[PDB]
């Protein structure tokens, strides 16, 4: 399991959260240096636990699919809750089955359905260590609407940061005071597989991507990327999803 304390959270405890986070997820290959995540795990073993505490003490345990980093659900005290999705229905056979009861939440676990129920894109809410805080306390009771904004923070500051260096850093910069994600931030989460899969596709394709990717840079420019000297493939992504996946 990893686990990540609010309470005295800095840059660098973060940053050693993230670490773990990147290193519980299992690997047999890395494709141009970076891990490869695996076509599947059979029963419990795909699922990694994640304790977040806030700041007051509280606890919540996410459930993340080791192969891909989504999250299914949460346990918070005796209810457990997930998506209202196949793979987080499947998730609910293996883990949190000594909660009390369960919740299927009444949304699926993607971008676009959560912002619907949370009634308002990503593009506007922030992010940082104060906002995970509020997230991990919102989601200790039920509430549907207020849950899916706690998740879209929760699904930025842990899995997207463990995806890619360029999150967590913004992450680290939003320690002590949240703002919404930039749109280099965004670009890069929508492009995950994307990305994940051309850097699969060149490696017999002489480091060549098969279909360019576009970015938005640092800037706010839109941006190419056509291959794996790009600074996005050597120095950002942490995390590929295996093409098998895609
Ligand atoms: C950890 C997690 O659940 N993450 C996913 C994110 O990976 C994905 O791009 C988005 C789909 O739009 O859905 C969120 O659930
Ligand atoms: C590969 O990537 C860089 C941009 O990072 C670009 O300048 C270069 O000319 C590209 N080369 C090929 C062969 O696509």
């Amino acid at each position: 399991d990893v686990s990540f304390r609010l309470s005295g959270a800095d840059p660098s405890s973060y940053g050693m959260f993230i670490k773990d986070l990147r290193n519980a997820l299992p690997h047999t290959e890395k494709v141009y240096n970076i891990p490869l995540l695996l076509p599947s795990v059979s029963g419990a073993g795909r699922y990694l636990l994640m304790h977040l505490f806030n700041y007051d003490g509280n606890t919540i345990t996410v459930a993340v699919d080791v192969t891909n980093v989504y999250i299914m659900g949460y346990l918070a005290l005796t209810t457990s809750y997930f998506f209202n999705e196949p793979a987080a229905d499947l998730a609910s056979q293996y883990v949190f089955r000594s909660a009390r009861r369960k919740i299927t939440l009444p949304y699926s676990g993607n971008y676009e359905r959560l912002q619907i129920a949370a009634g308002k894109p990503r593009e506007k809410i922030p992010i940082g260590l104060p906002a995970l805080d509020t997230a991990i306390s919102t989601l200790l009771h039920y509430d549907s609407t207020a849950a899916a904004g706690a998740l879209l923070v929760l699904i930025q500051t842990t899995a997207e940061a463990a995806r890619f260096k360029y999150i967590e850093q913004q992450i680290q910069e939003r320690a002590y005071r949240d703002e919404v994600p930039s749109s280099a931030t965004i670009s890069l989460e929508n492009s995950w597989s994307g990305l994940s899969k051309q850097i699969q596709l060149a490696q017999g394709n002489n480091g060549v991507f098969r279909t360019p990717t576009v970015l938005v840079d640092s800037k706010g420019n839109r941006v190419q990327i056509t291959n794996v000297t790009s600074n996005v493939v050597t120095s950002n992504i942490q995390l590929l999803l295996n093409t098998k996946n895609i």
